[PDB]
């Protein structure tokens, strides 16, 4: 059958930053020929666990399905591992193969993804954040210049340190560099207590703060619901947020203004729409996490959120890296998902 | 020091079944899956642990084991396994919580603990609470698609093997099917075998009322996972609908996720699997949570050394799981009147016969 699955190829690749993270991809190829590929990343944890997946688990039960018919699959890779499922390593594999499938339904539609989620907007609201904590402080407002005078007109911090007050300074710094009018936001990596952060939030309602990211552990949704309660800055979550139903409690308790679905983690694009469609019913914002590159797309689709320029260079080592027009990151209309990897230039990368 | 970690050895093993089992949304079971993790130290000590699988996931949990926290555990006191534990959960958290990574942590967690008991020289039953060395138990099997002659005189088996208490799968699309098969059970069990069900996830809220509704009738002692394991919400609405107990907990990967299940899914049972929840120390917490919302601390799979967590608690039930993990222990699970029997030795009660399972290693291979 013309669109019948007859080939799935899984590459991993160490990528160093600036000390590495990880590159999954993920190649699908039709009976007629057609390849689309797609990817999940990491932060340098469960490259190999990934690829085990789904070169065990998911690869081989997916060899004879209709690629056209996604939802199908993706609903029979759910069920297919759910002993060792409902997220963790799991999703990130779902996703590699779902968003493989998006970018062949692209091609093979000739549409590029900024349409094929919804097409809203074909450009949307980006930020800069950094992996920042550890930077001395001017070190930090030097880095951050170069991100207003790339073509960005919002940036992110790190905050978190045992040393609250450190931080409290760090957000007032980076405050009277920026001025009055470009956008600022704060992500605290679940490292804060509740009590902790409601401290934090108090102490800095005055800096014009966009929102409070990951305050306290994401799995504390009634947590989250006691800080927003005792606060007046936005909260926002969802990086690590891998299942629909996660999505689902994040909604019903968690009280948050700002919601980030990452693609690559919580079940491709299939999975991400889950998400996005959850979160606009919800009258939220949507916004999104890492893999700028793919992501961009998404937002736009939507039309609503932040898309976040994540550190990890996975955009430069493909076709088009990141476009900004005033202020704004602008989709790909080629047909696909917009994303087209490098492979001589990071075939370098890839191992065992 | 004398108790640091040397080195961390893990094995995969392809185990065959009997026969196939199946049941309502995992389809068919020709093998389940062993990974064990042997901890070494400075002073020669080995311990041991593990976990398993209904045959996926084995190669990525051990990949996990093997790149992700292996090497990270190195050098650190096995003595410290609340440390270890607690820095294994922020470790692999970006691709964490839960799934693959806990099932990781486990047999790690698992094997430090059999360390604790071989150098404080305590069983775990004692370790894990003392309050007893026999349990309550009752024999699971996957046995869905099974005819009902065949499914009874199983169940004949279980009764004969001195059990006083069974459990059996539903979740057929026709749903008279399992009414008819619970009435049959019970009319050949008689009023005093404790008889349970578990519909593995597979119903939707509607269809687990009808059905528990049409079934009440035979004295049903729980109702297991009658839907999915992620609507707590789901699981209220089933309670205040029906009269049968409802029953979840092997699919929990999280002290979080069992937090939900204790504020809102009113459940009457509650199941850690240790094999999958963050092993002993994980079980533990998660025991200790399910008994202040005064609910009975039962079980799931992994009969070998539950024995030892069921019993130590003294407040739930044992399954006796389809998957024979014990056979390939050197010592099979013990029933004394109709109880399971604690292990005294020190450690976790387990050791595996090598010599036997040697013949069902894996080993990854290249493509
Ligand atoms: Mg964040
Ligand atoms: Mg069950």
């Amino acid at each position: 059958m013309k669109t019948t699955i007859k080939d799935i190829k899984t590459r991993l690749f160490k990528i160093p930053l600036k000390d590495h993270f990880e590159l999954i991809t993920t190649t699908v190829t039709l009976e007629d020929g057609s390849q689309g590929t797609g990817y999940t990343y990491t932060g340098g944890k469960g490259g190999y666990s990934i690829k085990a997946m789904l070169e065990y688990d998911i690869q081989p039960a997916l060899i004879g399905k209709d690629a056209t018919q996604i939802e199908e699959i993706y609903d029979f890779m759910e069920w297919h591992i759910h002993y060792v499922g409902r997220g963790g390593i799991s999703t990130f594999a779902m996703s590699a193969v779902d968003i493989a499938l998006w970018d062949l339904k692209g091609k093979r539609e000739g549409l590029p993804l900024w349409k094929m989620a919804g097409g809203k907007n074909n450009t949307c609201k980006a930020y800069c954040g950094g992996i920042d904590l550890q930077f001395p402080l001017e070190k930090l407002l030097n880095n951050i210049c170069g991100y207003l005078e790339s073509g960005f007109n919002a940036v992110k911090i790190k905050i978190g340190r045992e040393n609250m007050q450190e931080d409290i300074d760090r957000i007032k710094a980076v405050r009277e560099l920026i001025g009055p009018d470009i956008t600022f936001m704060i992500d605290a990596n679940y490292s804060l207590t509740v009590e902790q952060a409601i401290k934090l939030s108090k102490a800095v309602e005055q800096y014009d703060i966009t929102w409070f990211e990951e305050p306290t552990l994401p799995d504390d949704y009634k947590g989250f619901a006691e800080i927003a309660d005792n606060t007046a800055i936005p909260l926002a979550m969802g990086e690590n947020l891998h299942t629909i139903h996660e999505f689902g409690y994040a909604m019903d308790q968690a009280k948050l203004g700002y919601c980030q679905p990452d693609a690559s983690n919580c079940g491709g694009i299939t999975g991400w729409l889950k998400a996005a469609d959850l979160i606009t019913e919800h009258n939220i914002p949507v916004c999104t996490h890492g893999m700028q590159e793919l992501h961009v797309s998404l937002v736009s689709a939507f039309d609503t959120g932040w898309l976040e320029v994540h550190s990890f260079p996975i955009d430069e080592y493909t076709k088009r890296p990141l476009v900004v027009e005033n202020f704004r990151a602008v989709a790909s209309n080629e047909p696909g998902i917009g994303v087209e990897f490098d492979w001589d230039k990071i075939a370098q990368y890839e191992v065992h």
